[PDB]
């Protein structure tokens, strides 16, 4: 009839709806890539041991659905994702286990499949039959739920190279099949497609497709022929126990991040516990001028917490634009609706983002990622681990630990603006090395733009534009006149370009930060 | 010719003839044939047949632009094959207008008509910027026009045509 | 090719090729073979292998002008030894323009003629005055033409080159 109207398209023009789904939940939003996140963790699907990007619409579907926390302590970085994915992108980088196999189908000569699987990082090599194979590089196990592979012959090219459509569906455990996508392959070495793009099966799959991958003997493929197959399904694709993880594997993951060539801004820990990866990350932070937000367990008591950031290693006169977190209280899950507990790098950087996003030319790096308007918790129906035991303010300042409180609409905050540096001086707060490393990096790229180029105009150019930079900064209220007016002047800045000489260029500029108002003592008296 | 009046200038060729606006039947009282019998629509889509519908208002519509080409690439739609037809016979007339004529004016004018003529087809949305930035650039026309010998002037164009929004998939989720 | 044809008497061939503004590899969504791999500068610069880094706008550049001397004097630069090349084929093409002619004018017009030439090179801003004053004088360029026997004319020319402006420092201080 004409009235019908069918489930899944096709190829005909029609307008088609699907069956009123239940679990299944979707989220929209638009990026604005002001300060972009970056950090390890562990997930379900994506490309192991290589940098992804996450919006906050792909976020479910690069990501892979959500852990669970019955299923050990693997449920943290999905939450952190979440947690700070709605104020910016993100670079996160997906590590797995050892014993983690990926599915792949390889095909023999008369064309009959036959299944197998194989461990990742090593290649994947073809015997003296089965003339290609193919297999899945999302990682994906194909469990839950399950993608089908379905070839189709079709019509031959204008050479004669024989051509067959491949199409890979998706089968939810209900019943319903859902097709991804298709495209018309070919085996020739030279098969074109009618509209100019090539039908190579490697090339054809690594070009256009995003799911699947071939690898195609050299010696066979000549007489190398293919026949109809339906409903070709994965098997064996297990990623194993992702609760257990060696740190070789944590200490690769860092290493492939620290070379990934993108800008971000920040460094989060993303529940990311082990004291050797965080020293890896405190260790990437101070080579590109950023600032990490990392944490501690949240399960450990407040008498132990303290020696826990000594043994991170953190502690110092290096990493100065780090800081650290604890956080020993129980939420309710925005999921599954269970008592589960996470650090608190998300919301640190969703209040930094916040932050950063109230100036435009610059932007607001000397705010505070503290106090009611940016940071807040809210995330569920808080409740203390620990009733019995208290904290203690000034030891846990001591030892350089950011604490949280409550607030007027009985949301908890991040009442503190603590960094990781030993020494009382001023770039102990936490906005004042962020402002220092904004400044740092602008000028970096003044002096990138400003390269190999002959005598005469280096020294002017320079000057001027590293006077008009701190002009800027000076505009937008990071900097103030001093404090100390006789003996430091009263010039918020400070500039003086030298040469040394064929080549070395000095620059050195001098500046003076803002307040942050952060104690405050009332005394009330009775007049009478 | 619903679709081609719409615009003024050179005509709205890009539009196809289906939906609700323009393809209507409403003659009267319509009735099938054999109500036993059932279409197959990939089967009838693979023998490039187009098929009728129903609109809004209970009158009958044209619910398809399949041209005639067996080859699955761009100019298999119909409004495709009718744009570049018709910037083809916009350029025959060009061409007739500038024949016979002593050498020195031909190639400037030969390139600023067929510029003109492109940019006329692009201020009328017929022609989009390519939906491949990195290989094809980021200009919807290209042109180049050459001499051969004593004659056989040689003039190439290319240009990128426009969606055309056929197939639509919703998909509903109960919130709960 | 872009520093070449920025000026136009004799062609800007003191230029790097690197930087933002003329060096820009822009391919596609570049990513690196092996991450887990780190390189080392000096062990690199030191093995004369030219680096390359990232600009401004996310596209990546060419950070070096490393020339194949090892030894350490000027000419392990890249644009020296490409100015003083020019410089080379500029009188060689000089030298052939004055060749097989009787005595008496070959003196002064070699002499002019070289004069003329590395005039107008300094005024391109090739050459400098020397960073060293009291040894070297202040005069950009010396020239000196001498006659052998019936044949065999010699003519020598000495010439200081630009800076480059290479490694840059900077450091920040709290003025508190």
């Amino acid at each position: 009839s004409q009235y019908s109207i069918q489930q899944s398209l096709g190829n005909a023009s029609g307008v088609a709806v699907s069956p009123i789904n239940a679990d299944a939940t979707l989220s929209t939003g638009v990026a604005l890539n002001s300060s972009l996140w970056a950090g390890i963790g562990v997930f379900a699907r994506g490309k192991p041991f290589t940098v992804l990007a996450v919006t906050e619409s792909n976020y479910e579907d690069v990501l892979g659905e959500p852990l669970k926390p019955s299923s050990g302590s693997q449920f943290e970085p999905i939450r952190h994702v979440y947690e700070a994915i709605q104020q910016t992108s993100g670079y996160v980088v997906r590590a797995v286990p050892d014993d983690a196999k990926f599915p792949i189908i390889m095909f023999d000569e008369s064309g009959e499949p036959a299944y197998s699987a194989l461990p990742y990082g090593s290649e994947i090599e073809l015997d003296s039959g089965e003339a290609f194979a193919i297999y899945v590089d999302d990682g994906d196990p194909c469990i839950s739920p399950t993608r089908e592979l379905t070839i189709e012959t079709a019509t031959a090219d204008s050479a004669g190279n024989e051509r067959f459509l491949l199409k890979l569906t998706q089968t939810t455990s209900l019943g319903v099949v859902t097709t991804l996508e298709t495209h018309t392959v070919s085996l020739a070495e030279e098969a074109k497609d009618d509209m100019g793009r090539l039908c190579y099966l490697p090339t054809a799959l690594e070009a256009r497709s995003k799911y699947l991958r071939a690898v195609v003997n050299e010696e066979l493929i000549s007489t190398a022929k293919v026949t109809n197959k339906k409903s070709l399904a994965f098997t064996g694709g297990t990623n194993g126990d992702q609760s257990k993880i060696s740190t070789a594997a944590y200490l690769r993951a860092v290493k492939v991040l620290n070379n990934a060539p993108y800008m971000y801004t920040a460094v989060l820990g993303l529940g990311c516990y082990d004291n050797a990866a965080i020293t890896a990350l405190g260790k990437i932070c101070a080579d590109r001028l950023i600032d990490g937000f990392f944490d501690v367990k949240p399960t450990l008591t407040y008498a132990e917490a303290l020696p826990a950031v000594e043994d991170t290693g953190l502690l110092g006169t290096d990493y100065v634009s780090c800081s650290v977190y604890h956080y020993p209280f129980s939420c309710k899950d925005k999921w599954t609706q269970s008592r589960v507990v996470f650090g608190l790098s998300g919301v640190a950087y969703a209040a930094k983002a916040r932050g950063v996003k109230k100036n435009s030319d610059v932007g607001g790096w000397h705010y505070s990622p503290a106090g009611e308007e940016r940071a807040v918790i809210a995330r569920a129906s808080i409740q203390p681990l620990y009733p019995e035991d208290t904290p203690d303010e000034e030891a846990m300042v001591k030892g350089r630990l950011n604490k949280v409180s409550v607030g007027t609409s009985g949301q908890m905050i991040i009442d503190d603006a603590l960094t990781c540096c030993t020494q009382d001086n001023y770039l102990h707060f936490q906005h004042v090395p962020s402002l220092m490393n904004a400044i740092s990096r602008f000028f970096v790229q003044l002096a990138r733009q400003m390269k190999h180029s002959p005598d005469g105009i280096t020294a002017a150019g320079l000057t001027k534009g590293m006077t008009k930079l701190l002009d800027r900064f000076v505009a937008s209220g990071a900097l103030v006149a001093p404090r100390d007016p006789d003996a430091d002047g009263t010039e918020p800045y400070v500039l003086k370009v030298t040469q040394a000489e064929f080549d070395k260029w000095e620059v050195v500029w001098a500046c003076c930060p803002t307040g942050v108002a952060r104690r405050i003592q009332g005394v009330p008296l009775l007049i009478k």
